[PDB]
């Protein structure tokens, strides 16, 4: 179970903070992520951070303007976005970033031509 809050409509230029509300496993072990879909567009990875929240990770798209963040004591997970732009609408899921497959080392190449 994990329950994003914090969505909204924001002026180009305007700051968010989305929330994440972890429940029914070990939250400060767990890597997390959060991932989004703009319309029409898939599933696009933005930010992840180490359940210590020692390691934090972006996507070049929004490095330098969105901050990851976690609060082990109230199990649950932050992103501030800042100096938001078009490119940001979207539909924001946070996830385990490893509880599904491993994206980084997975995957099969299918070219159909």
């Amino acid at each position: 179970q994990l329950l994003e809050s914090g969505g909204g409509l924001v002026q180009p230029g305007g700051s968010l903070r989305l929330s994440c509300a972890a429940s029914g496993f070990t939250f400060s072990d767990e890597d997390m992520s959060w991932v989004r879909q703009a319309p029409g567009k898939g599933l696009e990875w933005v930010s992840a951070i180490s359940g210590s929240g020692g390691s934090t990770y972006y996507a070049d798209s929004v490095k330098g303007r969105f901050t990851i963040s976690r609060d082990n004591s109230k199990n649950t997970l932050y992103l501030q976005m800042n100096s938001l732009r078009a490119e940001d609408t979207a539909v924001y899921y946070c996830a385990k970033s490893y509880g599904a497959f491993d994206y980084w080392g997975q995957g099969t190449l299918v070219t159909v031509s």
